[PDB]
């Protein structure tokens, strides 16, 4: 069973000029991706102080790099709060709603796209390199889902199959024919080093073959 959801107006207005303008400062997508999931891991940390049970889903805090040449993607993988279908589906667009607006606002005031980040839509940055995004999401309170966008207006939920994730989300980027630089070991290095040095959780590249 396979849901199709429409996106609002104004976040599809804002996955198109992601698509369409030209900005050539791609790499600053796995700055926001990193972000989003260190603040994930935050969350969880935090809720396990008052009720540790909310970590028997898995201790480990942590984010994983993970590359595929031969399916063409990039994984990021973290242990954090992870997702429920109504974040999924009406809570992340709610947010998102006042956060688009507030950044077009910026960019027609001559802001530019890396500062996405600031008005909370740092995710809609992986259609900088990305043709499809699967987000696998696993919170304590819900069951696994996998959400997935080609952008063109609309996104699919449906219950995950896959490999039980435990607890948190793997945003699984399908990278453009032309974006293939963002499966190299050295490029990947590079822009941890350069955008996300201080992340407070141990951040594993992995290597192919
Ligand atoms: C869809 C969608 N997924 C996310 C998302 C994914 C991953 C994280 C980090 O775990 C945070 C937000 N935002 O919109």
């Amino acid at each position: 069973e396979v849901e199709t959801f429409a996106f609002q107006a104004e976040i599809a207005q804002l996955m198109s000029l992601i698509i369409n303008t030209f900005y050539s400062n791609k790499e600053i997508f796995l700055r926001e991706l990193i972000s989003n999931s260190s603040d994930a891991l935050d969350k969880i940390r935090y809720e396990s102080l008052t009720d540790p049970s909310k970590l028997d889903s898995g201790k480990e805090l942590h984010i994983n790099l993970i590359p595929n040449k031969q399916d063409r993607t990039l994984t990021i993988v973290d242990t954090g709060i992870g997702m429920t279908k109504a974040d999924l589906i009406n809570n992340l667009g709610t947010i998102a709603k006042s956060g688009t607006k507030a950044f077009m606002e910026a960019l027609q005031a001559g802001a530019d796209i890396s500062m996405i980040g600031q008005f909370g839509v740092g995710f809609y940055s992986a259609y900088l390199v990305a043709e499809k995004v699967t987000v696998i999401t696993k919170h304590n309170d819900d069951e696994q889902y996998a959400w997935e966008s080609s952008a063109g207006g609309s996104f699919t939920v449906r219950t995950d199959t896959g490999e039980p994730m435990g607890r948190g989300t793997k945003v699984i980027l399908h990278l453009k024919e032309d974006q293939t630089e963002y499966l190299e070991e050295r490029r990947i290095k590079e822009i941890v080093k350069k955008h996300s040095q201080f992340i407070g959780y141990p951040i594993t590249l992995f290597v192919e073959k």
